[PDB]
């Protein structure tokens, strides 16, 4: 059951005036894209604490990268979903190398200790496994956020993402054509998707919803991941091409705009965004991802 809402006092929303005219805001299965100027964040922030929400994020930090926890925890402090319950939860193969990092009020972490793969490319994969953990998080949490570890909040990640399905724009894909994506095409893979199919190139970086969706789709990645790995084929981008083949075919309820994963030293900041919310540390793939 949901509250009403309190009085409130804000601009009138103008039918005859679109929020953003530059850029597609509603997908063609009325989900909305969420770009900056789309929402008013106090009616959201509202809507969700009057549920008293909880959102968990889960990041891997395995090997050499727990070296990108501080500065991913530390502002994540300072912009994810500041304000609301949050429990982060960091899977590791070094629970002594996770920073302690100082939290809000209503902010908790736990650490997970997991094995690690040797493969960077078995690293990145496995998490869809380890994420679907399934009784744990319907107890705790709300929401789900699954993000990369090698990364910075610099702006605002609040409730404006949280729906049962999302998922993020990939920063060099965005204004391409589907032809051009990087989806699995051999049509021996689990994860194929033929050159006339697909809507968007999502990103492996960040995706979420609530727990039962996430662990529908963590489920299914696995599954189909084992398949391919039992008919001797690894998919083209790994946990990314199957992302991409499940949202295609269970078309996520919000998309977010490349706001959300930005890589400002290869992309620079065009003017399409006006934010730059959660963004790539730079590193060398070579070193960091080898003993
Ligand atoms: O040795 C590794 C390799 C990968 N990862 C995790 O897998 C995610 C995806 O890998 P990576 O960021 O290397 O992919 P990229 O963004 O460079 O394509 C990383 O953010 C980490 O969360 C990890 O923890 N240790
Ligand atoms: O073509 C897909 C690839 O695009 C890269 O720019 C990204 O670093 C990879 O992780 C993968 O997403
Ligand atoms: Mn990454």
């Amino acid at each position: 059951f949901m509250v009403s809402l309190p009085r409130m006092v804000y601009p009138q929303p103008k039918v005859l005036t679109p929020c953003r005219k530059d850029v597609l805001v509603v997908t063609p299965w009325l989900a909305p894209i969420v770009w900056e100027g789309t929402f008013n964040i106090d009616i959201l922030n509202e809507q969700f604490r009057l549920q008293n929400t909880t959102i968990g994020l889960t990041v891997f930090a395995i090997k050499k990268y727990v070296a990108f926890l501080k500065l991913f925890l530390e502002t994540a402090e300072k912009h994810f979903m500041v304000g609301h319950r949050v429990h982060y939860y960091v899977f590791t193969d070094q629970p002594a190398a996770v920073p302690r990092v100082t939290l809000g009020t209503g902010r908790q972490l736990s650490v997970l200790e997991v094995r690690a793969y040797k493969r960077w490319q078995d690293v990145s994969m496995r998490r869809m496994e380890m994420i679907s953990c399934e009784r744990r998080f319907l107890s705790e949490v709300d929401y789900l956020v699954c993000v990369d570890v090698d990364m910075e909040f610099r702006d605002h990640v609040g409730v404006e993402i949280l729906t049962p399905l999302f998922g993020t724009l990939h920063p060099s894909f965005y204004g391409s054509s589907r032809e051009a994506f990087t989806y699995e095409r051999r049509p021996q893979s689990q994860a194929y998707i033929p050159k006339d199919e697909g809507d968007f190139y999502y990103m492996g970086a960040f995706f979420g919803g609530s727990v039962q969706e996430v662990q529908r789709l963590t489920r299914a990645c696995h599954q189909a991941m084992m398949v391919d790995q039992a008919n001797g084929i690894e998919a083209v981008w790994h946990d990314e091409s199957h992302l991409n083949k499940y949202l295609l075919r269970h078309k996520p309820t919000k998309v977010l705009s490349p706001e959300y994963l930005w890589d400002q030293q290869l992309l620079g900041w065009p003017a399409v965004l006006r934010k730059l919310r959660f963004t790539a540390v730079p590193k060398n793939h070579q070193a960091v991802r080898n003993p």
